[PDB]
C-alpha cells in the first residue's frame, strides 16, 4: 500500500515492487513523507483522483517510450492493459480508469472499450489477438496484418525522442486496431511533429531556410507567390485581428523575436492546438488561432494540391491517424487563406 | 500501512495486526473504501492531523477502560507510552504526539515530559520505574508506593462506566506520579462525576430529593436556609443576566424542563465547564456560566465548612487531583453567591 | 485580531473587547486552539467567507433579541449598522457585508442600500434620522412617526421568545422604514408565527382543539364544512401525490404521528417554507408542498372572507409586512383547494 | 447545467427539466445560492465525486420506490439504465458511474457489466430484452419468465415502506436477471427485513412476545430450551467479551433499555451488518458482532432444521437472493452458539 | 451557466455569448472538463471567490487595452460598469464585486462607489455623465471637460503595450473623474513606466547610456556629482545593509549581472514596489528596498529641482495621478540620499 | 497575532515586532490581505502546518547567513533555539516544532533533542554551554573546544554565498556538538559544494578544464586513464541504462548541452541527491542516478587513494560531517565504476 509506494519512489525512483515502508502524510492535494526531522513533499495532485491514488498511478508510470498521446486519442484508445501512461505536461494519467494497476481504479477487463495493449508486456500480444475491440502497439511488424506505421518520433518520460541509429528505446512503432475482431486498414497519413515554442528543431532545408530568410526571398525561392504565405504561415500583425498564423513553424519563428504572448485554454498533446494570441507591438490579437505542426514541406505539398479556381472548399487531409479539415479560400487564382476548422 | 489498517478496521473492527489490504481513497478530510460497486466513507477527520494519520490513530485506539481525561490533564500527562487514547466526544486523540504507535507521529521516548504508562502493557511498569518524570495507571495497588485512588467511575469506548460487582473492565484505578524519580504523595481529594444533561443519574438520597422536590421543601429538609441554594444551585432566571446555576445537577434539573439553550465554546472532559446559557421564557442569559458536577452532598459539605462572617474569600478545594478555587461572597451571615474561577 | 478574538470567545463567551491572546490554527473550514496538551475545535465554518472571518463575525454576533429574520428580509434590509446578526439554524450571518464590525467585510456606510439601525446602539437613532433609505428597530415607540408594530415574539440566541410580563429582553419591536428620507406608512398585517415541528405550542383554543380532536368533530364545531379542511389543513395521504397540507399546525399534527419524512431544500426564516414530503404508510409524496405557519384562527378568518362562487382567484393578503398571494380554487360553492404561490 | 439544476431543486424540489437559472457558488464540499441578501447552503457533498456533479446526481435522483440496495448488490447490479438511485443514509449514489443521466459520469451502455433496467422508464423492458447480462425490476409479472419475487417492503425517499392495500408506490417487485441472454431461475429464499434500532416494528406474534416477555417465559413458550437463545438472541453481557447477540430483534430489544453503544464501521444496506458493541453496565464489548435482521420465526425455523448432534458445521441458507453461511457449534445435543460469517 | 462558459472558453477562447455545453467537474481550486476520455484542467483559482465564479469572471475578461491598474487604484476606482478587468500577474479581477457581468457577484448599480465607465461599452458615456461619483476612460477627448491625459503605454491581455503609429488597440487614454457631479482638475503629473526586470527597454539616450557606461563616466557626463547617484541609483553593496537602489533602471542594470535575489511580499501593479533584496556576493541585504520606475531623465529632473542647502525635506511629487512623497537628505551641499517613504 | 504579522510583513518586509494590523483572509492554503479594493495573496502553504502558522514561521525567518541545511541534518539537529530557519527551495521550516518563536508550535525547551544554538542570539552561548545535547553555530572559535570548521560557503536568504574579503554576513562557521555534556571531536572531513545545474561556477583549474576540454584531452592531461572517468564522471549514454554520471560537475557539463531531463523525487539540501534521468537523444535512462557535488580535485584525490587491485570494496569517506559510503569496482588494475550506495 501507500507507505510501500512511497518507499519505492524514494529508494528506487518509481514503483518496482520492492519491499519497505516510509511514513506518509496525505494533506489535501499533497503527499508528504517524514525524512529525518523534516516533512518532505513527494507529490502534488493535478488530477481529479484521490491524492493517494494519483500518486500511486504516477509512481506506476510505465517508464518506456510510446506514441505521442495525440495518436492514441485519435485511435480512440479508452484505457491501457496492465500499464498506465503518465502525461507530464498535464501531470495526469491518460484516461481515468485502469486495468491491473491500482485496485481502487482497476476495472474488470471488459469490455466494449478500445483497450490498448503493448507488446513489451507479457503475452499482451496473445491477449490483444483475442480481444474484439482493441489497439496494439509494437516495436516490430506482426506477420501480415494491416498496419499503421508510426512517425519518426516518440514520447518518453516527458520528452519527444527522434528516431535514429543510436536510440535505445523504440521510436518507430507499428500500430494495429481491431474494431469487431476485424483489422482496420486506413489510408496512409501524414504526421504532425509534436514540437513546441520551447523545443523546436527544423527537419528539412526548407524549414532551415524558413527560420532564417527574409520572407520575400523565401517565397520567391520556393514559388509560393500564389499561396498566401505571408498571411497563412508568416502571419499578419498590422490589423486589429491578428491574421493567419496557422503553422507552428511560423508561430515559432515569430515568438522567437520576443513580442508574443499566448494562452492555451485546453492544454495537452493534440493534432490541432488553439491559442489566444497577442502581438505586443501592434496589439494585434486573435481569441482562437488554430495551429498545426506539419513539416513545412508537407504543409506546402497540401497547398499545391489545391484547386485555386474555387472560392471556398473544405479540404480533407489524413493526419495523425484521423481526418483533419481545413478551410481553403481563394480569389483571382490565389489563396486568400487556409486554416483548420 | 494504510490499506492494511483499512482492512483491520473493516474486518476486525479496529487495528489488531492481522494481514490484508483494502483499496482506500483519501479525499480531503475523509476516508473511503471500495466495497462492491460503492465507495463507502469510513472516517471523518476532526483532527489537526493529516487525514490518513488521524484515521490510523483512531484504528489503533486503545480499547480498554481508563481514568477520565480530565484526570490525566490535571496530573499533567503529556503523552502515552505505547498506546493512544481516543476521545469520542472530540473525535480526536489525547495530546498530539505519540510513542510506539504510529511512525509519523512517534517521538523518541527520551525527553523530560510526563509520560503516562499502563499496567496492561507488558513491561510498562518496569519502564515507568526507570523513568524520572511520569504517571502510572493500574488496576491494582503496587506494593505500597504513595497512591492516588481514583473515583468510582472511568471512561470506556466513549461511555462513563460505574464501579460494581458486574463490571468486566477495571473502574477503580490506582494512579502514581513520579517527579525527579520520586513519587508524589496524594492530597486527599473530592471527585467531579463526569455526568451530563443527556446521561445523568443521581448518586445519593440528597441528589434524588433534589431532582424531584419543590425548592422550598428541599432547602428546609437539609437546613440550607443560609446558603443561597435558590441563586447558586436552582438558578435565578428572573433577571436580564442569568443568576448563579454553578452546579451541574441544578443545570440538568433545570434544562430537562425544556426551556434552556446551551453552547459550550470549548469542549472536552474537564473539572470545570463553561456554558453560554439562555432561558427561553425569560430571555435571561449568561455568556460564561461556570459549572462543576460535584456529588451534591459534597458541594453541601463544602459550604457548611465555611465562615459566613467574611464578605469575600477565595476558597481552595482539593478536587480531581488539583486545587480548585471558588469565590464565596457573603452578607449578614448568609451566602450571596458561590462560584468557581 | 484573530488570537485575541479566540481569547474573548474562550474566556468571555463571545467578543467584548477584553485583552488577551490564545494560539490558533486555521485548518480548512475549522478553527482550533491549543489548550493544555490538546488541540480543541472552536468553530466550523458553514459560510462562503474565509474561515477566520466567519469565526470573527460569529464572535462579534449581537447578543440581544431582535425581530425574526424574515421580517428583516421582507422590509428589504440589506445590511446592519455597527452590529451583525447571527442566524443559528444556518450558522451564518444575515447578509454578507458588514458595517463597523470587521475590517475585512466592512463596506463604507455611504451607498443607497437599506441600512438597518438599532436603538440599543448609541447614536443609531440620529444616524437613522439622517439617512434617506433605511430601517429602524426599537424597543419603544419613537414620538409619533408611522410605525409597524411587530408580533408577540422575537429571535434571541437561536430561540423564539414570546411576549410576557417575565421577559427580560424586549420582544415587542417598533419598526420604522424610510425611503427617500420619507417614512413608509404601515399596512395593517397578519403575522406568521415562526414555529416548527420540534418547537410548536398552540396559541388559541381553536389551535388546541385542532391538535387533539377527531377531524369530523372539529370541522363541525367551527363550521368548516364548506372549506375543505380535510384537503387543505389535515392533508390527504390517500393518493400518489400528497394532497394539500399547506398550514404548519396541520403538518406538525400529522408528523408527530411518526410517519412523515421532510426535506427542506432551502433553509432559513421565511414567511413561506417549501418541503419535499413523503408519508411512510401510503408512499404519498409531494416535491413542493408550500407551508405557512399562521395562527389557525387567522387562517380560518381569511377563508371565511372569500367568495365560494368564483372557480379561481389569486387572493392577496398582507402578512409579515409584505403582500402574500394564494390561489383559491372553488366548485359548487365549496373550496376545492387553497395554497400559497 | 449547474444553475439550471439549482433552479429546479429550489423551485420544483428536484430535477424535472424546467427552464430557469439561479446564481450558484461551489465552495469545497458545498453548494450555495444567492437568495435575497443571503448565501444559502443547498448541498453537502459526502461523495468521492466533484461537488457540482454529486449535487446533480442528487437532483436527478429517481423519486420512486425500488428494491432495497442490498438486493441490487446481491444480484450484482453494477449500474442503472437512464436513472440513478440515491442512498439517503450514505448521502451517495448506488455505484459510481451512470448511464444517460449526467454527461460527466455517463459511460457508454455497451460493456459486459450487469445493467439494471426498470419498467417505469419507457422502452427499458425491450432494451433489457436485447441485452445479454442484466437485471430487470418491475411492478408486474412479465409474461411467465423465471422470476424472483421480492419481499413485502421496499425503499422510498430514504424510508422503508411496507406492502398494504393503501400503498401508492409499488412495494412488490418482480425481479429478473439475465446472464448470456439467458434468464436465471430463482432459488426460493428468505428475506432480511431492513429494520433498525430507531425504526423497528414487530412482524409476527412470536416477535411481539419476544419484545415484551421475560426470557425464561418465552424460551419455554416456543420450545427453545435446546437452542441457546440466551446466548444467541438475548445476548450475554456477563463476560469481558459480549457473547452472542446475532439477531437484530435481540439487539433492538436490548439497546432500547438504554445501556448500549454501537459503532458501525461500514455503513449501508446489507444482508449482514457488523457492529462494535459495548454494554455500559458491565463493560462487555465485542469489536465485531455480526447481525442479521431476520423475521424471528424464520430464524427459529432454521435452527429447528438442524442436527444438534454435530459439534461443528457451516450451514448454508438462501437469503436476500444469495447464499448466506453461518457457523453452528453444538455440544451434548444443544446449541452452544450460531452466527453468520 | 457553468457548462456554457466552459464551452465558450474551449470553442471561442473566452466568453462571447455563444451557445453549447461541456461537462465540467469543480474540484477544490480547479476546474476540469471531460475531453474525450481525459479530464483536462481549464482553471486554477488564485482568488478568494468560489472557483466556479472566478472562472466565470476570467472567461469574461474584457479583452481590450486599458490603463495600467496602478492608475485606477490611484483614482480610487472601486468597481467597473458592465465589464471586468483581469490582472494576469495576480490571476484575479480588479476588485471583488461586479456590475452586469456575473449574477453571483453583481451588485446593484448603486452607489457611493467610484464607478469606472469605458467609452467602448454601449452608452457608458451617457451613464457616466449622469453619475455623481465616477471615472471615465476614453480613447478620445470629450468636449471641454478637465482631463487627465494618460501616459505613452497601456495594459493589454497581460502585457504592457507602447504607444506608436502601428498600435491597433488604443494606448493613449483620456481619463475623467467626477466626485460630486463635479469634474476633478489635477495638476499635471509625471508617470512611472510599468517595466520589470524581465521586460525592460530604455526610453532615452540617458537610459541607454546608463545601462552601458561605467558609473564614473555616466555621472561625469551628466553633471551628477552632487546627486549621490552611486548610492541612490547604482546602489551600494559593500555594507551589511544594502544601500540606496530606489530607481528601477538601477535595479534592472544590477540584477542583469546575475547576483541578485528579490522577494516581493505584496505583488501587483503599483506606483511604488518594495523588495526584500539580497546581493549574493557581498551578502548585502535590505528588508524593504522601495523602488520606483521613473524615466531616468524624469528622476534626474526631480533631483535637480531640490534645494541642496537643507538637511532633511519631504519632497512631494505628482506621479501616476497621486502625490508621492520622497525623503531627501543633504549635507555639505550634496544629496546623501533620496528615497520613497 | 495574525493581523499584526501581516502588517509587519507588508510594512517592514518580515516580522520585526512592530505594531499595527491589516485585514486578512485565511483561505485553504492561501493568505490574502485587503489592500485598497483588492484581495492580495501574501502566502501559499507548502507545509503540513496550519496555513496561518506556516505564514507566521515564514514571516519569522531568521534573516542572517547560516550553514547549509545538509550540515545540520548530518549533525542531527532536531530544533532551533529562539529562531527558525526557512528553506526556500522547499518553502518550509527546518523541522516541525519550535522554541520561543510561535506559541502554537513552541515546545518547552526540553530536552533529549539536539538543540541548535546560535551565537548571534542573546546568551545562546551560555545556554548551549549548559545544555547536555546540543549544536552550536558561531562566527568565531570558542576557546579551546574541539571544533568542526565549516566550508568556504554558506546559506543566506535562499542563495549560496561564498567566503571572501567582501562578505558582510558570516560565511566561515565554527560548529560544536555536545552529546552528553561531552564535546564531539570528529576526523577532519571534506565538503560538498551545494551547487546546482542552474547555479554552477567552477572552483579550480581542473574544474575549468573539465567544463571546456574534450574528454580524451582532459583524461590524458591529469593521468586519469585508469580511473574510468568516461563512465563515472562524463557519463555514458549509448546504452539502455544510462551509465555512471555520479559527480555533479559531470551532470552540469552534460545538461548544459541541452539534451537532459531529470526529476528529483525527494527534494532539498543533501549530501547525496538522486535523480531520475533521461538523455533525450539516445533515450538512455536511469531511475536512481546518485550524484554528489564534490570539488573535482577532491573527487579525484579520493579515487587515487584506492587500491585498484581489489574487485569490490566499500569505500568510506568523511564528508559533510558524516561518513558517506561509495561502492568501488575494479578489474585488470582499473576502476570499472565508483558510485554512492
Amino acid at each position: 500500500g501507500l507507505e510501500n509506494i512511497a518507499f519505492n519512489v524514494v529508494k528506487q525512483g518509481h514503483f518496482i515492487g520492492v519491499e519497505g515502508e516510509l511514513p506518509v502524510a496525505v494533506v489535501n492535494d499533497k503527499i508528504f513523507t517524514k525524512s529525518g526531522v523534516n516533512d518532505i513533499c513527494m507529490f502534488e495532485n493535478k488530477t481529479t483522483l484521490p491524492t493517494n491514488i494519483a500518486f500511486e498511478l504516477y509512481a506506476k508510470r510505465a517508464v518506456r517510450s510510446h506514441p505521442d498521446f495525440k495518436l492514441l486519442h485519435n485511435l480512440q484508445a479508452d484505457i491501457c492493459y496492465k500499464f498506465v501512461l503518465w502525461d507530464y505536461e498535464r501531470s495526469n494519467i491518460y484516461g481515468t480508469a485502469t486495468i491491473g494497476v491500482c485496485k481502487y481504479t482497476d476495472i474488470d477487463v471488459n469490455s466494449a472499450l478500445n483497450i490498448c495493449f503493448d507488446i513489451r508486456d507479457n503475452c499482451s500480444l496473445e491477449k490483444f489477438m483475442s480481444t474484439p475491440n482493441a489497439i496494439f502497439i509494437s516495436d516490430r511488424k506482426i506477420k501480415k496484418y494491416p498496419c499503421m506505421v508510426g512517425p519518426d518520433y516518440a514520447y518518453f518520460n516527458g520528452a519527444i525522442i527522434r528516431d535514429s541509429d543510436v536510440v535505445k528505446q523504440p521510436v518507430k512503432f507499428y500500430l494495429y486496431k481491431k474494431v469487431n475482431n476485424e483489422f482496420i486498414d486506413p489510408t496512409e497519413c501524414i504526421y504532425t511533429q509534436s514540437r513546441s515554442c520551447s523545443d523546436f528543431l527544423p527537419l528539412s532545408d526548407m524549414e532551415k531556410d524558413f527560420l532564417s530568410f527574409d520572407s520575400d526571398v523565401f517565397i520567391k525561392k520556393y514559388g509560393l507567390e500564389n499561396y498566401a504565405f505571408e498571411h497563412v504561415v508568416y502571419g499578419d500583425f498590422s490589423h486589429t485581428t491578428l491574421g493567419g498564423l496557422h503553422l507552428l513553424i511560423g508561430l515559432y519563428k515569430r515568438q522567437q523575436e520576443g513580442h508574443i504572448i499566448m494562452e492555451e485554454m485546453l492544454k495537452g498533446s493534440s493534432t490541432i492546438h488553439n491559442y489566444f494570441i497577442t502581438e505586443t507591438n501592434t496589439a494585434a490579437f486573435k481569441a482562437v488561432c488554430s495551429v498545426i505542426d506539419l513539416k513545412l514541406d508537407d504543409f506546402v505539398m497540401i497547398l499545391k494540391s489545391q484547386d485555386l479556381g474555387v472560392v471556398s472548399k473544405v479540404v480533407k487531409v489524413p493526419i495523425d491517424l484521423t481526418m483533419i479539415e481545413f478551410m481553403l479560400w481563394c480569389k483571382d487564382g490565389q489563396v486568400q487563406t487556409f486554416y483548420p476548422r
